[PDB]
């Protein structure tokens, strides 16, 4: 369950960090445009950047403690706070984030794994119902 | 559904509330405890106090605006907080609570309405915890 896929990403960070961020980025193309040192690169040219893994690791791992702090899904406010006041996100409306989910979700659905993909869409949405009531747009 | 069946609670409040209420101090005979005015009475007879329906219909109001307020079955933190910190509660535990909710469950399951009863078994349980977060031993 979601529990379980936590244990999951988390076992292999690296690697699910770096396929859902691409999964990500090639489906909303202009969500690249804040990324300005990821633009006209290939996957591969990325993966091979220094940069773009430990990044993305990075915020996978914060993802993934906001998911292990959650109560059925839910997400603490202090949490969502987090996220909308961090200086990276200052010039970000729900919108990108719920494009960020419905990549992540669609990746689950497609891999192999056993991955318990309407929690995290309820996740998702959870989320980005927070976002909202911490003010952001 | 869940918000469906808090519509339905409202209809006849007063009703709903005395009838749990009822069955939870019937199941739980040890919960009278901390209610002075109810040993020694059957039920027909707390009926007849008004004391006993007014006490019983607010604590039920409340309730409903919990549940109204939650996301997912998650009640809000503050929600949880003002509970621990009324007065009336100050000899409560959680386990106090977690026996509210199982003679509610009951009752749902044993009536003939189309109560969503999982959902509240879920909401009860994440209100408890809620409760312990918030320093309820
Ligand atoms: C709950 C989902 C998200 C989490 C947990 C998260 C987390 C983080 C973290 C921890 C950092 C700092 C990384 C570092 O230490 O270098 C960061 C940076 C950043 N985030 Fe997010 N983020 C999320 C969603 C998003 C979304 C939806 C966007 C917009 C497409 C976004 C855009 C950015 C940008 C532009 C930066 C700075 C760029 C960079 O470091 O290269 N984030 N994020
Ligand atoms: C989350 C569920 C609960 C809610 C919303 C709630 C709400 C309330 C409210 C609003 C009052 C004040 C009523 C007034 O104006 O007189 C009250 C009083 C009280 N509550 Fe609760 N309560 C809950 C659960 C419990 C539980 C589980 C217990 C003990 C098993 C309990 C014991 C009491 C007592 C002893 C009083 C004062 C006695 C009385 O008014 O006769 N409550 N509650
Ligand atoms: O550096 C990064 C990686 C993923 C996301 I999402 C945002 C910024
Ligand atoms: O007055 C009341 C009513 C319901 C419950 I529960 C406790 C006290």
């Amino acid at each position: 369950g979601f529990k379980q896929d936590i244990a999951t990403i988390r076992g292999d960070l690296r690697t699910y960090a770096q396929d859902i961020f691409l999964a990500f980025l090639n489906k909303y193309p202009d969500e690249r445009r804040y990324f300005k040192n990821y633009v006209g690169k290939s996957d591969q040219e990325l993966k091979s950047m220094a940069k773009f893994g430990d990044h993305t690791e990075k915020v996978f791992n914060l993802m993934m403690e906001v998911a292990d702090r959650a109560t059925d899904c839910v997400p603490l406010a202090s949490d969502a706070n987090t996220l909308v006041q961090m200086k990276q996100h200052s010039s970000l409306t729900t919108g990108n984030f719920e494009k960020l989910f419905v990549a992540l979700v669609e990746y689950m659905r497609a891999s192999g794994q056993s991955f318990d993909s309407q929690s995290w869409d309820r996740f998702g949405k959870n989320l980005v119902s927070a976002l909202s009531s911490a003010g952001m747009k």
